[PDB]
């Protein structure tokens, strides 16, 4: 079972949505997401690909010309065998059922290897892999505006009753880990001022 790794975008009151939707319109953030979750280490073997796990909910709000995210292996964790249609689109019951799944559909009679896991998102989602014991990393986009949501975080890993669990890491160890350089510091884009934080916990 590999590291697993969480990635969000959230408001500075742990905001992460508005009516099934994003209450914003970060054009720069976006691209972060995508080389974030697409990216793989030159060094890892030649077929390495990576996963993206997400919520029912969080599935059903990406527009279909966006959905499937693509380069990247989809999965939709939901506590309900209904129809997904998709040219592969698996599903599993919970967290671990999907990792037994990648391990097992993915693996030495593949000609393609997982690399890393990523929890896109879905608050629901999030506790649950907020309660995991393979979760160790927290790629977070803050947004310096409480926007109103309506649609939350569970952890507050940033404020000072878990500052014992979650370090915040360097920019430079931020960059290392995502292959490439991404803008240090404050990033107004449109009226919002968000910057991007690796965060990492011991296990
Ligand atoms: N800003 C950001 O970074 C992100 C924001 N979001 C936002 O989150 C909101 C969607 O709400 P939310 O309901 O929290 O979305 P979720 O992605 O948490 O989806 C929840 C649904 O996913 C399944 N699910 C969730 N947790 C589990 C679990 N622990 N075990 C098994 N199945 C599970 C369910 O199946 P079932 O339906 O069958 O019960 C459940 O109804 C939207 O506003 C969306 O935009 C989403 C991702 C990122
Ligand atoms: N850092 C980071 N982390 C995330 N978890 C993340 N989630 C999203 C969510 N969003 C959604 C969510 C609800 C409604 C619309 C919509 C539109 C487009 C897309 C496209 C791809 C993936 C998510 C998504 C956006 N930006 C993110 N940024």
């Amino acid at each position: 079972q590999k590291s697993l790794t969480l990635i969000v975008a959230l408001t500075t009151s742990y905001g992460i949505g508005r009516s099934n939707s994003l209450p914003w319109k970060l054009k720069k953030e976006i691209s972060y997401f995508k080389r974030v979750t697409s990216f793989v280490p030159t060094f890892d073997s030649f077929e390495s690909m990576n996963v993206v796990l997400m919520g029912r909910k969080t599935w059903e709000s990406i527009p279909l010309q966006f959905r499937p995210l693509k380069g990247r292996i989809n999965v939709v964790i939901t506590r309900n065998e209904s129809l997904d249609l998709g040219n592969g689109i698996h599903s599993a019951k919970s967290l671990d059922h999907a990792l037994e799944l990648l391990y097992r559909t993915y693996g030495s009679e593949s000609s393609v290897q997982i690399n890393r896991i990523f929890v896109i998102g879905g608050a629901q989602l999030y506790k649950a892999a907020m309660d995991h014991p393979k979760l160790d990393r927290i790629m977070a986009t803050i947004i310096y505006k409480d926007i109103h949501c309506d649609v939350f975080f569970p952890l507050k890993f940033r404020d000072k009753e878990w500052s014992s669990v979650w370090k915040k890491e360097k920019h430079s160890d931020l960059e290392s880990w995502v292959g490439t350089k991404v803008p240090h510091g404050k990033i107004n884009e449109d009226g919002f001022d968000y910057e991007f934080e690796m965060w990492t916990r011991d296990l």
